[PDB]
């Protein structure tokens, strides 16, 4: 399956290939992949809504034929949360519900609470941790530092001859902390392992992970707050949010749903039991099936 992609140029000098299907005039749906995947992520979401939305969905920054810059500051957060309203900027778009998994789920948390009544009308987060929980959880929990280890590993820059032999493959083949992707149809494991090849988008990819400003202690460190940690001071997200959690995420263990009451209103959780990590792909017809409910009109 291929969707057609339009290459947008942005102005921060970046380009971006995106995928726009739908209606010119309908709501829009702005939905980000994550590592180590595509605008492919959410095939199944582009497909099932672009009757009735317009459906953008972009390789990001590192991926694909987007822009690759090598820089790891390339890919700080403010960068790729910066993207996602410049690519809005760039196709007329006023206001958009955006959708995120992984680390398109990261970038989206931050288009929304940054966005949000301005920009941003809804949120739609696939398993990915929210800034407000996810670096107290690393501390003081560990089911989710252990969780999280293989982040060191894809920072080490001790791998990256790896990457360099074999493409991003080999590290992933080597980083056996790393949570793989269940069963997927043939046809998307070709693309993306040809995808893996690119030298420049491996490390672009990496990248997120080497600019993040998460800390991700080793196993050996106490577990809790450090004494000079200052929790960032977020808004409360006040733009209808359907959170969507696959509850055997090995990366992303359920504790990430713990708090997410408080902060966020209105606020809907979808618990998929019995899938892993991918769930728009693993478990498209619960997705699909949230979505509906939640963008329904009534």
């Amino acid at each position: 399956m291929t969707f057609e992609l339009k290459r947008v140029a942005l102005p921060n000098g970046i380009h971006l290939d995106v995928v726009d299907e739908g209606p010119t005039d309908a709501p829009v749906l702005i939905f980000l992949h994550g590592f180590p995947e595509s605008h492919r992520t959410w095939r199944h979401q582009i497909r099932h809504f672009s009757d009735r939305f317009r459906c953008i969905a972009p390789d990001q920054r590192g991926y694909r034929g987007s822009s690759k810059p090598q820089e790891v500051a390339a890919y700080t957060p403010d960068k790729l949360i910066g993207d996602i309203f410049l690519l809005a900027d760039t196709l007329g778009i006023g206001s958009f519900t955006i959708v995120g998994h992984d680390w398109g789920g990261a970038i989206a948390w931050g288009v929304a609470l940054g966005g949000q009544h301005l920009r941003v009308e809804r949120a739609i987060i696939a398993n990915a941790p929210h800034p407000a929980i996810f670096q107290k959880l690393l501390y003081t929990h560990p089911v989710q530092r252990e969780a999280s280890q293989y982040i060191r590993g894809f920072r080490d820059p001790a791998n990256d001859a790896l990457v360099k032999e074999h493409g991003l493959t080999g590290l992933l083949m080597k980083e056996v902390k790393w949570d793989r992707p269940s069963a997927m149809e043939p046809e998307e494991r070709d693309q993306l392992l040809r995808d893996w090849q690119n030298h420049d988008a491996a490390f672009g990819m990496l990248n997120y992970y080497r600019a993040s400003p998460i800390d991700v202690p080793t196993m050996d460190a106490p577990f809790k707050v450090p004494a000079g940690y200052t929790p960032p001071q977020l808004p409360r997200l006040t733009i209808p949010t359907l959170v969507i959690w696959a509850l055997d995420d090995l990366a992303l263990p359920p504790e990430n749903l713990e708090g997410l009451e408080e902060i966020i209103d209105p606020l809907t959780i979808v618990r998929v039991p019995d899938c892993g990590h991918f769930v728009p792909w693993e478990a498209p017809d619960a997705v699909n099936a949230a979505m509906e409910g939640f963008l329904a009109g009534h």
